[PDB]
């Protein structure tokens, strides 16, 4: 299975990207399997605020790389982020602030968990699915 690794928050960027101090060096982390609207787009500020509150108020920050590629073409770390035990990726999808997207076979461990959260967000007509 995968493993959670500790890290510390430098600053929240937007809905699906956060700057973290990972093993002594700053790194921008892009959330796996999700896509939040840009800050300039509808639900973008809400998505940003959500992720921002989760990571800033969190005592325990953890990153969890999947079984494949760890960085993308933009130099961003690819992982699942946890704030006090709760997965940020999943929480965003459950609230309808992020759509399940960029699902690559190499990094798809929590795919079902997230698609289940998205289907429920859809049923409740939340935010992007309203
Ligand atoms: C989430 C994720 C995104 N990406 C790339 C796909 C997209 O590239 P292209 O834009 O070149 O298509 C980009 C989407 O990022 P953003 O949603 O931050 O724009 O990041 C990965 O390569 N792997 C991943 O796991
Ligand atoms: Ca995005």
């Amino acid at each position: 299975k995968l493993h959670k690794e500790p890290a510390t928050l430098i600053k929240a960027i937007d809905g699906d990207t956060v700057k973290l101090m990972y093993k002594g060096q700053p790194m921008t982390f892009r959330l796996l399997l999700v896509d939040t609207p840009e800050f300039n787009e509808k639900y973008g500020p809400e998505a940003s605020a959500f992720t921002k509150a989760m990571v800033e108020n969190a005592k325990k920050i953890e990153v969890e790389f999947d079984k494949g590629q760890r960085t993308d073409k933009y130099g961003r770390g690819l992982a699942y982020d946890y704030a006090d035990g709760a997965m940020v990726n999943e929480a965003l999808v459950r609230q309808g602030l992020a759509a399940v997207a960029y699902v690559y076979s190499g990094n798809n461990t929590h795919e079902q968990l997230l698609r289940a959260a998205e289907a429920q967000a859809k049923k409740e007509k939340l935010n992007i699915w309203s």
